[PDB]
């Protein structure tokens, strides 16, 4: 039975961990970032997956809350390890309209890159497809108040819920997330392979990087580096995994 | 002000009145095909435009009843001269998601052709962005079956709301109507001019074809035009009209 106090309870305990995935160059296998995911880890019941309680932590109003902690969480994380990063390591946080729009997100963003390295990263705001951010002037200042601290976005799961052109033309993103709906489907289906070239095509011309999520299998992966895709994300790499094993298999080792 | 029973007492009184707007194809100038809106005349104080009323019509259900009507009237009104449409006109009718999944829905699309002749007309259901029809097996039965009786899909107001890339591949439509946004900003920003290309290119590999709405000024249609748009509808062409005069203006002469 989740509920907001049940939320609220699991917050004050630190129970929502950062897992956190790695992101290689889709050229060369390099690795180049990572996104970092929520997992609930309940002392008694174990995993509660987000499906469960991500919704209810955005209606609740809780989901800042969470954020914010998983913000500060991979700063702890990353830090003793941030010497051994490659250069411009971008991490990738999942950001909806409530976080997005709450006072002190700029500041708690902020923070996250001075701890880490104004230079050394880079910070991709991933802004969700389901709760999307408002298009209002007020939302634009907050956009652009960011990108002038050199702070990043990302539309994420590009081409399903509202991740719509209209994003695209609203606000000026850096990067563009393929949903992994067309990217596993590129090699079976007659229009999933046209629609990957399309978001090549739509990148283009203002010059934004694109990262194809889900990449499960080789022949995926070759796909989407033959189509022009410059980063790659999924299970064929890896799956997102506990900070600690983050660091010992992807920047130790 | 405006409410559900002030809607239903509306459709009692006949208050909604179909207003159809002509569509041309792009190369030639030629009338191909018309969209069917709606006005509200209210009796005293005048026109309620769609932003007003549309959004409780579809959260009231009462689209539904409006819809059917509207559908049924186009018929009346276009029926004494259907002899005069020209080969494959076209037929523009705004479905929500509501709409398309109501009991009954094929029915009226296949009376609305059957009265105007299966061969002479096409019937193209304009799926609206903000009410998006479920991704499910039960829907695209519905959308089979009318495909299966010569009835085709646009996705209307193409980038915007939920009408994403995820919605052609669901479901393969025969049109993609482009937003105004993108028709009126391509020469005006850095983006859309270059978001109407995509859309074009969207289009070709699967064969479908593009209607640019909202087309105002003759360099806004000679930039559509350029970019291997195929129909157009606009403003400058012609507003919605009245179907008497939509009939005397267009069809009659
Ligand atoms: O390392 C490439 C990064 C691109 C942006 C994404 O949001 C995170 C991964
Ligand atoms: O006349 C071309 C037609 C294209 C389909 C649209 O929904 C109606 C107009
Ligand atoms: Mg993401
Ligand atoms: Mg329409």
């Amino acid at each position: 039975i989740v509920t907001p106090e049940a939320i609220s309870l699991a917050l004050e305990n630190h129970e929502f961990k950062p897992w956190i995935q790695p992101v290689f160059c889709a050229q060369t296998g390099v690795l180049t970032g990572c996104e970092v995911l929520v997992r609930w880890e309940h002392p008694q019941t174990g995993i509660i997956p987000p499906d469960q309680f991500i919704p209810l932590a955005e209606s609740s109003g809780l989901i800042v809350i969470m954020t914010r902690q998983l913000m500060k969480q991979t700063a702890d994380i990353l830090m003793p390890v941030k010497h051994l990063l490659p250069d411009n390591f971008h991490i990738g946080i999942n950001v909806s309209a409530g976080c997005f729009l709450a006072a002190g997100f700029e500041k708690e963003c902020l923070n996250l890159v001075n701890k880490l390295g104004n230079d050394k990263i880079k910070l991709v705001l991933e802004l969700t497809e389901r709760n999307p951010i408002p298009v209002t002037p007020e939302a634009r200042a907050i956009f652009d108040s960011l990108h002038q601290h050199n702070i990043t976005f990302a539309l994420d799961d590009f081409g399903t819920g509202y991740a719509t052109y209209r994003y695209l033309q609203a606000f000026p993103v850096d990067f563009i997330k393929i949903d992994k709906s067309f990217v596993q489907m590129a090699s079976v289906d007659e229009i999933s392979g046209h629609i990957v070239d399309n978001i090549v095509e739509l990148a283009r011309k203002p010059g934004l990087s694109i990262v194809a999520e889900g990449v499960e299998t080789q022949e995926q992966a070759d796909l989407m580096i033959g189509k022009g895709v410059h980063f790659l994300q999924g299970y064929l790499y890896s799956p997102p995994v506990p900070g600690n094993k983050f660091i010992s298999e992807w920047v130790m080792k």
